């Protein structure tokens, strides 16, 4: 990607739906860091509309995930969680935020998850119940989510999520993608600001 | 529910929670005695006309398969990806290990006795061998094929994940569209109870 599909935007709307220095100020340094270092590169996530770019964690964010070791295993908590009201809740495990804050070191990178203008337009239309409108002035690509992490590559989506995606309300399961996600999530867990699952 | 001629209940030993220190003869005898004594013991239709079940007092002191999750024991839970069979995909599961469970489990309030018709027992015993099925007309009409120690007077919901895996023919299982209301019900139960499993850590 060059000046044609640059600089990057940050969709405020589609961004508010993906999250548990101001927006403008943050966007300014991303685009700067991108023009500089003509070596930073984009990696296709999975869909032709999802792309990732990895930059240094200039905001000091803690990682959203950490390794499970024999010594910290007892800190895990688990429970049935629905990311949003219409989703069926699913068994999930995590390390509490309080532990991550006192243990962890500022993640090495920020994984910027980018969506195409067209995809943002389609998803904003569905969520908003408005028309699918594409502004040719709008950036070709925009940041919809940021994940702090030490690995310079996309981490697999949770296993349960892959199964969730096969439910009618509608496609077959990629069994190898599933095996791979399990391999990773067997020995790592997300961070969540929740000390207990009991209600 | 049920006809005097459809009593006493039998017990297919080639199938049968753990029951200890009692013979299969004595067990069946006490089950039948408990049944004919208390007119309040109800039989509940299973799903297909060949399954049925009833709840009786837990006279063998069998321990349940799970424990309640409380504020004091929540941190003792362990979790990991487990496959119930070598040909199945592993799924996230949580449990209380024996280091806690051995000092928490107590005899359950009831036994959910699962019954199968004489017909279905002959059929599966034969299918298990593919042998010509021989039915003994004098065999009990209903026989106990499973016994579940539990504290609740209702069918314990299967695990939420089991319900999901059953919607995947490729990995199942029915293939039928998930009954979302049954799933929610199952989740409500499993949010506050966890199975017991002899595994101290998830790491391998």
């Amino acid at each position: 990607p060059a000046p044609a599909d640059l600089p990057l935007g940050l969709d405020p709307f589609c961004y508010r739906q993906f999250d548990d220095v101001t927006k403008e100020e943050f966007l300014e340094k991303v685009n700067e860091l991108v023009t500089r270092d003509a070596g930073i590169e984009f990696f296709q996530g999975y869909a032709p509309f999802c792309r990732h770019l990895y930059i240094p964690n200039f905001v000091g964010a803690l990682p959203g995930s950490l390794p499970i070791t024999a010594d910290n295993e007892h800190l895990l908590r688990s429970g049935y969680i629905a990311r949003r009201p219409n989703e069926l809740p699913v068994l999930t495990r995590w390390f509490p935020m309080s532990y991550a804050k006192d243990a962890l070191m500022p993640a090495a990178f920020l994984d910027l998850i980018l969506y195409s203008r067209e995809q943002i337009a389609k998803e904003t239309a569905a969520e908003s119940n408005t028309a699918v409108v594409i502004d040719p002035n709008a950036p070709a690509w925009s940041i919809i989510a940021v994940k702090a992490q030490n690995e310079k590559y996309s981490l697999p989506m949770a296993p349960i999520t892959m199964l969730r995606n096969t439910l009618i309300e509608g496609v077959a399961l990629d069994r190898e993608a599933y095996k791979a996600s399990v391999a990773y999530w067997k020995t790592h867990a997300i961070v969540m600001d929740k000390e207990s699952s009991l209600e």
